[PDB]
């Protein structure tokens, strides 16, 4: 036994317009926008929001995701969900995605990628099958280095 | 009178599954998440389990709240049905220091709350929710620790 997770890294929220949601989060909730990224290839725009201007070690953030094209994964997810914004998935932070992927694998855990893939920042990520998540899609994510 | 953060952190993410014990077994067995509290309320027909990634919680550490129907008349059973028997993220709860004040502020900005007055939650927390149209596609909970 041992802890394979530091904390929930972020909760991904999918919506048709990331800008609109971020401005709502800021204007209405007073949340803080910490980072914005656009990935033409994935056809996804992502924005990181937090309840404070400065993150604390285990502070979980909210990730706003919106499509850049109707071919993107996010667009088809939104289509299959009343085209309405909704919680998309949970990402849990790991100190060593390889090491932890070994442990998870050893415990019969099924991942999505054979190998971790690069994501936001230099993050090395991977997921879990929506079934392996009892209905919920769960992402594994390790900060760079 | 500079505006101050209304939220401390995301208190917990609610996951609605048909079997809490089951889901809880999974988080501990497989994922190795620690179970910190289990509660059962007949009134509402719900069973809840608080899971954390560590044994001890850090000030701003978010937990996963496993919800599960105790019968088919529970609000949670319906939801599960609504989401086609598919378990899944149910809601997000944000911790606040003073729910009455945060609620008053939120209303001035046009937010709609489910209850006019805070309800009593688990552990003595005072809670309320921000109408889906307010949370924007998501049901957001406000949670104040009893103090």
């Amino acid at each position: 036994n041992e802890d394979l997770f530091i904390c929930i890294d972020h909760v991904a929220y999918a919506c048709p317009d990331a800008d609109e949601a971020s401005k709502y989060y800021q204007e209405t909730f007073g949340w803080h926008e910490l980072h914005r990224e656009e990935n033409p290839e994935q056809g996804v725009v992502e924005i990181m929001m937090a309840p404070a201007a400065k993150l604390t070690e285990h502070m979980t953030q909210v990730q706003v995701m919106a499509p850049l094209n109707d071919e993107s994964t996010v667009a088809k997810w939104l289509a299959k969900h009343n085209g309405r914004a909704g919680l998309h998935h949970m990402a849990w932070r790991v100190d060593d995605i390889d090491a932890v992927s070994a442990t998870l694998r050893e415990r019969g855990v099924q991942l999505l990628y054979d190998e971790p893939k690069l994501g936001t920042g230099g993050n090395r990520i991977n997921f879990m099958h929506p079934k392996s998540g009892k209905g919920v899609l769960i992402e594994l994510t390790q900060y760079p280095k």
